[PDB]
This record gives C-alpha cells, sequence and structure tokens, in this order.
C-alpha cells in the first residue's frame, strides 16, 4: 500500500508530545516545544521565520489549551515561562538519555585606567 518511510503525518498534538517525551524532565516550556520542532521537523525548520510564527507558535497554544493529555506545571520562582508537560496516569512513564553540556573561557585579562600623570 502507500507510505514506507516517516510517521505519515504527525498532528500538532503529537508533535508536542513528542517534545515533552524527548525532554529528560518530561516537561518543556514553550520555547522549549519550538526549538525541538524546529530541530526535528523539516517543515516548522522551514516555516521557522518571524512573521510565520505568529500561526506556528499559536497553533500549539490552541493545541496544548485543550488540555484532554496536556497539563501545565507552575515554575520554582520565575514562572513567566510555564511547563508543559503530559498528565502522568494519562500515559506510561518512561525515560529519556542525557549528555554533557555548557563550557567556560574568558575574554579579559587587564583593566583599562589612567590618572594622576602629573606632579
Amino acid at each position: 500500500g502507500p507510505l514506507g518511510s516517516a510517521w505519515g503525518n504527525l498532528s500538532y498534538a503529537d508533535l508536542i508530545t513528542k517534545a515533552i517525551e524527548s525532554s529528560a524532565e518530561k516537561r518543556l516550556t514553550l520555547s522549549q516545544i519550538y526549538e525541538w520542532m524546529v530541530k526535528s521537523v523539516p517543515y516548522f525548520k522551514d516555516k521557522g521565520d518571524s512573521n510565520s510564527s505568529a500561526g506556528w507558535k499559536n497553533s500549539i497554544r490552541h493545541n496544548l489549551s485543550l488540555h484532554s493529555k496536556f497539563i501545565r506545571v507552575q515554575n520554582e520562582g520565575t514562572g513567566k515561562s510555564s511547563w508543559w508537560m503530559l498528565n502522568p496516569e494519562g500515559g506510561k512513564s518512561g525515560k529519556s538519555p542525557r549528555r554533557r553540556a555548557a563550557s567556560m573561557d574568558n575574554n579579559s585579562k587587564f583593566a583599562k585606567s589612567r590618572g594622576r600623570a602629573a606632579k
């Protein structure tokens, strides 16, 4: 029959869900879900334009607002970016791997000051 590659057609809800599942914490903020789609789906990568973002981001927010499987967690303090995750009882648990991150460097060596060059 037809189709022999890819996932066929994953809905917005499925992609949002996969982003959350892909996270080690099983929860993601809206910005993280956006980044996951840009890196995971070439369609959303191509549509990553600033103006296109209007419909891009609104559709995710609409799907999240259905709340059938999506739940929302407050954050530890800087709660402007709430967490979005899957209902845990409304699913099964799993574990996503982790990897190394961060680095450290420095671009300074001396201070700059001058004065008292007189008697």
